[PDB]
């Protein structure tokens, strides 16, 4: 858990999210809680020239190291961090049926029992924002305040978890909800959704 | 057909699944009828990661082997295994088209010859119970009476064969059949289905 | 042009028809002109397996090699063969959106400039007979007179071409263009085509 | 910048296209800005078999080096590097979400704030014509006039930019684009925008 251990592990995620077809457009960031801030992924560099001494720390300030250029969402991490004093680790993506679900700006209800890894009966979508701004900042602060994955309007996906590996098989789990979503949305809406009682005993068994 | 053997083949087919694209969210379980028992997948371990040993013997009693945490789904590879005293192996995934077919709760009618593949003119739909209960094991071992793969409602798919071989090759037709009605059923409602005379003739024939 | 050589180029079009993903559910089967008969895929084993003296030699009788299974589907190539006098290669595979389109039972119209490639302004769908059928046989000879691809109605589809790098390049337009069929269909209906004047000058122009 | 150096690159960019999923039916053609003309891929010459002395150069008055056919669409490449003084390469495909959309004879517009890496507001269709005709190439000039990217009607997409990695990415990012239009303009009819006005903010931003 030294600096470049850390650093590496943002890399494969990079490839892993990438590899499952989630990073379309070249579009997603990775970071991890670290010190009093977090690493995170640069911007510009495209993921298959990304090396360890790419990759940015941001203190808790929001001073990033120099000579270095973080990804333009740096600012919607470190909201997540914030509000979310669990997540460690933060995955940012705009996976095509997640995006899209987000330009309907509908949350994605109870349609599968799996929904309830991301914390209650919905994946929620935060109201659109400029990106960079605080005005984005605060919608996804809100939008986290009692769920670990939020669709942002117009935009694509914020997940966040304990470490790399549950945020990246997180954000893997929305996208197929959102699938699964958009596809059974396209024949009936609405969509035939699990009771909030059904989804009390899923999360008493997680 | 020594244990180790087994256990090999369940973890190809385990890779399998995922390279065919219907082992999305890491949510399949694979188990072959083995002894007085089976074994099966083990619970957390991610497939990449996961070795001969790590593949689990539960006996006909449910008692599982100590040390080890058979997949939570365990209890309807053994309701498969007592309904249908033909079936070897036990394929259960979460494959997209398939899933979101359960989520209408429909059965997949006669749409293509290849429906006969699971033995009748229809793949059929159980209703939804709770992961992991006696109840929904119940609905499973009814579904499997004359068909050797059922969707789950809002959760997925079981496939049964004589092999791990058949059983994956069941599964994956299935997914191709469930998307096959998914797109059909986006344009027209009902979708033009071939009758149980045909039907007869295809069986007959296979 | 010896038999070894022809049989390779059959395994090749086996694996790049799955690489292309045209190949769902192992489905498949294909054969070259060859003597006075054709050399075929065999029924039975899986395309990965294959070598080349798994391959099938059947004369212009239909009499087959012996110790040797030719595909199911062996009679509907000779009849592609016999129609097609010009046709030296024949694929046939289950690909999934051409397939979903012969299950509303529809021609593909000109919706794309391409459709000429097929040498008309359409791709056919045959009417539904029991695959291995002298019935199935004679609707495809049918579709095929004008043709040099026609989808099945709740089957599939057969490209035949002057070799086999030709037939397989047609049957994956086909499958583009019925991709492009059903994603446009379930938007509006009728999809907007190109008329036939326009097609004439295409053909003209190939 | 010799010319090998650069043909390298034209072929990266084909292989990398079809990585991509965006070479369906080896449809496309990669030019790129060179001397008193261009460098293009040859017509015939199946993308995995090309070498660097495949590649043509066309000067500006459209004569072609001797002994080398061109691609069928080298025109247009012209029509895009006269209208638009900045880009240094062109891709051609005809990826499908584009060319449904091109079919549908729609625009596609500010659905997601990433249309503003064409340049505007919107991704415009250009008229149908006869491919390798000058009209095709006068519609194809009119609409790169204020757009980095267009559709062609009934066909597939163009996109140009100041080298061959950010003209790829471009390309890449439409083909996303019209997934999301298809896919949310199947649920309904109109799509949600974003305003003029936020579009505005953007491309500033940009
Ligand atoms: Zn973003
Ligand atoms: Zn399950
Ligand atoms: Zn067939
Ligand atoms: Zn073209």
């Amino acid at each position: 858990m030294e600096r470049n251990k850390l650093a590496r592990q943002i890399i494969d995620t990079c490839l892993e999210m990438t590899r499952l077809g989630l990073n379309q457009g070249t579009a997603g960031n990775v970071s991890v809680r670290y010190q009093d801030g977090m690493l995170i992924t640069p911007t510009g560099i495209p993921y298959e020239k990304l090396t360890e001494s790419h990759i940015v720390f941001i203190d808790g300030n929001g001073k990033h190291e120099e000579g270095k250029l973080p990804s333009s969402q740096w600012r919607f991490h470190m909201a997540a961090y914030q509000s979310r004093p669990d997540a460690n680790a933060v995955v940012h993506n705009h996976a095509v049926h997640c995006t899209a679900v987000s330009i309907l700006n509908r949350s994605i209800p109870a349609i599968h029992y799996m929904i309830a890894a991301a914390g209650g009966n919905s994946i929620p979508c935060a109201p659109y924002a400029t990106f960079g701004t605080r005005e984005l900042s605060e919608h996804v602060a809100l939008a986290l305040k009692n769920r670990k994955a939020t669709l942002l309007q117009h935009h694509g996906l914020i997940a966040c978890e304990v470490n790399l590996e549950k945020a990246l098989w997180l954000a893997h789990e929305v996208e197929v909800l959102a699938q699964l979503y958009l596809t059974t949305l396209a024949i009936t809406d609405p969509v035939p959704v699990l009771s909030d009682e059904e989804i009390a005993v899923v999360l008493e068994k997680f």
